[PDB]
């Protein structure tokens, strides 16, 4: 096993414990992990900062951004794996299109799906921002820094 790099894509708007769980479960399986923000409630720089403060405890996790094909990013940084989470509330056909296309564009990159834990298998950033907008207790869905920002925004 040479030096392995895995990219965990998303628009992380914002990053939730759901995403965070996938990142943490991945750190010990690749030498290098890149959380890449591609393609909104929070600005791009805002979202990177939120991810950053949320993964300070994970030394091998980098936070970068990219505009363009995710596969081009992977080819640039030498990443050969794309990590995606599979949840009960996932859009299966959407995942099929997305991943099948990435495979066509560059098959030297494998997308690996990790199934979400039962407690995060039902949330998404949308539903979370929604209840946050109505000032519900959201400490269960997002890390401290993110919750602080969401509240700040939806005050
Ligand atoms: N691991 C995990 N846990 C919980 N939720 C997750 C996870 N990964 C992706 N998502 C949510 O799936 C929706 C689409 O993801 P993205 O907007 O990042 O697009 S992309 O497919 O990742 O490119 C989007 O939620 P929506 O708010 O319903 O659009 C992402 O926040």
């Amino acid at each position: 096993m040479e030096h392995t790099i895995a990219v965990i894509p998303g628009s992380f708007d914002p990053i939730t414990y759901g995403h965070l769980d996938i990142i943490e479960r991945s750190t010990d399986r690749f030498d290098e992990i890149h959380v890449c923000v591609l393609k909104g409630t929070f600005s791009l720089e805002e979202r990177m900062d939120l991810i950053e403060q949320s993964v300070k405890h994970l030394p091998n996790v980098k936070v970068h951004q990219f505009s363009g094909l995710l596969v081009d990013y992977c080819e640039q940084v030498g990443a050969k794996t794309i990590i995606r989470g599979l949840r009960a509330v996932s859009d299966f056909e959407y995942e099929l299109r997305l991943t099948s296309m990435n495979k066509k564009l560059n098959n030297e990159i494998e997308t690996l799906y990790m199934m979400s834990s039962t407690n995060y298998s039902f949330i998404s950033s949308s539903i979370v921002k929604e209840v946050a907008a109505y000032r519900a207790d959201i400490s269960e869905f997002v890390p401290p820094y993110v919750e602080k920002a969401l509240k700040k925004k939806f005050k």
